């Protein structure tokens, strides 16, 4: 698979459509998210495409190598760690990520997994406490969607 | 994956949760759909896990072998043709289907595709008209969801 799409929804006003495209050994992640507070918000692929209990049932960050949480630039990171998206004064975050670790096929395929955008910034694993090494202290899950095959 | 899940939502009252489990070369499909009118309702895997335009953007019945529409027991069928679910008087349909054609991995994988429940019964390709060989005349799409990897 070379194209995927994800519609983010939550209990509040956050929404967005994310597109995925395979290019070489990377995945290009594009789209926009609206309704956010100005500033940074954590943004990750979570393990399960399970929305039975809202974004809660998505489980943890997708982490098949059982590594510590980090930023997308770090060698020590979860597969699903895509860092922060940034919303402007208008609550609009332009998603523009090129990632070498997520994939649309094979063992690290994120097809059928969940994108989650968070209430607060991802500290990228540098917060100094145990929770930073797991979730980056990005806080509550505002909106999420299951990643699907796109035309 | 070897287990999957799908949360159905729509513009009306129909909702549901579908569960999938791989057993040998079959998929065991369980769960329930609520808010339906009494009787049979068409139930299919559609091609795209694309919820940008409600259930419309899911595309046609999942049909990688380019066959005509049928019932689940027929040799001539779409991969996605799971037939009819049956709602009782209180509008609840209990889903209990074991299928040898859909898969949760490999070429026939439905991970990242869409489950759709329909307005009318599926005539299983035996209606006699042009639409019967394409959709089974199941009518409008009441609810849908992207099929996600489950724990
Ligand atoms: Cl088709
Ligand atoms: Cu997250
Ligand atoms: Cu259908
Ligand atoms: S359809
Ligand atoms: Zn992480
Ligand atoms: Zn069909």
């Amino acid at each position: 698979a070379t194209k995927a799409v994800c519609v983010l929804k939550g209990d509040g006003p956050v929404q967005g459509t994310i597109h995925f495209e395979a290019k070489g050994d990377t995945v290009v992640v594009t789209g926009s998210i609206t309704g956010l507070t100005e500033g940074d918000h954590g943004f990750h692929v979570h393990q399960f495409g399970d929305n039975t209990q809202g974004c809660t049932s998505a489980g943890p960050h997708f982490n098949p190598l059982s590594k510590k949480h980090g930023g997308p630039k770090d060698e020590e990171r979860h597969v699903g760690d895509l860092g922060n998206v940034t919303a402007d004064k208008n609550g609009v975050a332009i998603v523009d990520i090129v990632d070498p670790l997520i994939s649309l096929s094979g063992e690290y395929s994120i097809i059928g997994r969940t994108m989650v955008v968070h209430e607060k910034p991802d500290d990228l694993g540098r917060g100094g406490n145990e929770e930073s090494t797991k979730t980056g202290n990005a806080g509550s899950r505002l909106a999420c969607g299951v990643i699907g095959i796109a035309k």
